[PDB]
């Protein structure tokens, strides 16, 4: 079933048009998503910690950039990176431009 959770996590990114995933009492994931509301754009809020399957929801997005945490940046169905790209883009003009169209 691990596939056909993951199947969700991937698709998820081209139902909407920015997405972040977060959890419960996980710092560092959950800031990334506040810096959109802050450039002006819309996304949505979802928490692993309250998922049903947020077993393995987290077990294959923990793994999509293997930290503590499980930050995840895509809009317009790309890759930002966070920690370091969804934040320097930010004051880049990189993000703004993304969030916009890309």
């Amino acid at each position: 079933a691990r596939e056909e959770l993951r199947r969700r996590l991937r698709d998820l990114i081209e139902g909407n048009r920015v997405m972040i995933f977060s959890k419960s009492y996980c710092p560092h994931s959950t800031r990334v998503k506040e810096l959109f509301s802050s450039l002006g754009v819309v996304y949505n809020i979802l928490e692993l910690d309250q998922v049903d399957d947020g077993a393995s929801v987290q077990e294959v997005l923990t793994e999509i950039s293997n930290q503590k945490t499980v930050p995840n940046i895509f809009v317009n169905k790309v890759h930002v990176g966070g920690c370091d790209r969804t934040f320097q883009a930010h004051q880049n003009g990189l993000l703004q431009k993304l969030l916009q169209d890309d």
